[PDB]
């Protein structure tokens, strides 16, 4: 029962593990550089295990509030990567600082919301679907969106995008909901173990980005960090005023709020290692982001359930 409350605690304590992975490989890049090959399959047991918890019934907001989840998937795809662009003007970034940047604005959103909505006493069901929905569109609006700002110069890489996305995020996320089809109430038991093997595949991906790219973070990390808390917050700034303008009520003002503000930055750190692997100052943005709005994400929530 212990292995329980380890797991527990490890998932309510995420960010402290995951910036202390990240010190770890940044003061030994050694411990973690070995992970740098298996980052697409870490992460695709990350996506296995969405899937994994993914029911059909995840999807009746969709079918029963049609314009509230679209409202939220066009704040994802307009907000984060219009935000990313400017950041980059406003700033002047390095090119290659500028394309990860980019590239984390691009990514859908972020499981993590889905928790961090239930805290904020938010509408769940809309912060599942709008994920679910952006994520599963992703192959093809990740790519576009990334050529359409960081340039049609990047084409190969774009199309190559399109299928990382596939063998990454689609490939595992329809084997997992298959395999809840057919063990039915049994995939509980599975979705266990899941939180551990999650944390541990996603510190692995961090410690293996910030292992690769020690000198480029020993330059530009700290104006790295900036971008990143200043690209989050005003994700969350114009994540609720799009729920607000449109009409919604305070639950799905929170849902979306935190929606936009969150992003599946492990795709962005592994869609930079497998398209930009010359340049490994492309993935520092989002390792970062993944240690930032699980922070950031959790104070906004904590702000949400004292409220109410
Ligand atoms: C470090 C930044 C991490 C975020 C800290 C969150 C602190 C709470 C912010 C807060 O109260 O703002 C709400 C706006 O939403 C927001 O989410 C705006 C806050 C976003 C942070 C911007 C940081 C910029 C860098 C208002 O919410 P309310 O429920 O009282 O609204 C009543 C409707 N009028
Ligand atoms: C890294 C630094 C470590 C420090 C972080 C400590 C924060 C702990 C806060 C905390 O847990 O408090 C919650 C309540 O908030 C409260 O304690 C309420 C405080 C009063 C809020 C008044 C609004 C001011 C907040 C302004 C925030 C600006 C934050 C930006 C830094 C708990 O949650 P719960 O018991 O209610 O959960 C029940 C579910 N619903
Ligand atoms: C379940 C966690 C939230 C913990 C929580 O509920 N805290 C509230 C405490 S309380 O009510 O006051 O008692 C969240 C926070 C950070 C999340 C993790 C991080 O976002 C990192 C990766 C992100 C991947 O896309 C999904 C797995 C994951 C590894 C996430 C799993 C899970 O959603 C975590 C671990
Ligand atoms: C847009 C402008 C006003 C919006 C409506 C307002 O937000 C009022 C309700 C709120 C409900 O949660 C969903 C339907 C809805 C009718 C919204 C559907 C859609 O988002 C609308 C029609
Ligand atoms: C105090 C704990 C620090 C906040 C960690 C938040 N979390 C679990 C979402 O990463
Ligand atoms: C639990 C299994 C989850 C399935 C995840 C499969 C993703 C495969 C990614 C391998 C990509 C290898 N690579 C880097 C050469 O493209
Ligand atoms: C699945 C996408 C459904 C979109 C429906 C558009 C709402 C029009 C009223
Ligand atoms: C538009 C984004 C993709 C949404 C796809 C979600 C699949 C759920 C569709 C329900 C299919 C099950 N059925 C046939 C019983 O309705
Ligand atoms: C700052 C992070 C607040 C942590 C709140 N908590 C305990 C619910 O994770
Ligand atoms: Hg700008
Ligand atoms: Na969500
Ligand atoms: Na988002």
């Amino acid at each position: 029962n212990i292995l329980s409350k380890i797991s527990s605690f490890i998932g309510k304590t995420f960010s402290l593990w995951a910036a202390l992975f990240a010190a770890a490989a940044f003061f030994a890049p050694d411990t973690f550089k070995w992970a740098g090959p298996y980052i697409p399959w870490l992460l695709g047991i990350i996506m296995f295990g969405m899937g994994l918890t993914l029911k059909p019934s995840d999807f009746d907001i969709l079918f029963k509030h049609p314009k509230v989840v679209i409202i939220g998937v066009i704040a994802q795809f307009a907000i984060m990567p219009a935000t990313a662009w400017c950041l980059s003007k406003l700033l002047n970034l390095p090119a290659e600082i500028a394309v990860g940047v980019i590239l984390v604005g691009c990514c859908p959103g972020g499981t993590a919301s889905n928790v961090m909505t239930y805290l904020a006493r938010g509408n769940v069901a809309l912060s599942v679907a709008v994920t679910s929905v952006s994520t599963l569109t992703s192959p093809l609006l990740t790519p576009a969106i990334f050529l359409m700002l960081a340039g049609e110069m990047l084409e190969i890489q774009a199309a190559g995008m399109l299928m990382s996305i596939v063998k990454m995020v689609l490939l595992p996320i329809v084997l997992g909901l298959i395999v809840h089809k057919v063990l039915g109430s049994k995939t509980e038991k599975l979705t266990d173990a899941l939180p551990l093997v999650s944390v541990a595949a996603i510190v692995l991906i961090i410690g293996a980005v910030v292992g690769a790219s020690k000198g480029k973070i020993m330059e530009s990390g700290l104006l790295i960090f900036a971008v990143v808390v200043l690209h989050n917050g005003i994700g969350y700034l114009l994540g609720f005023f799009a729920a607000k303008w449109t009409g919604l009520p305070y639950d799905a003002q929170k849902a979306l709020t935190i929606e936009v503000g969150m992003q599946n930055s492990g795709l962005a750190a592994a869609l930079a290692a497998a398209h930009f692997a010359a340049a490994p100052v492309v993935a520092v943005p989002g390792a970062l982001f993944s240690v930032w709005h699980n922070i950031s994400g959790s104070l906004l929530a904590t702000y949400w359930a004292a409220k109410a």
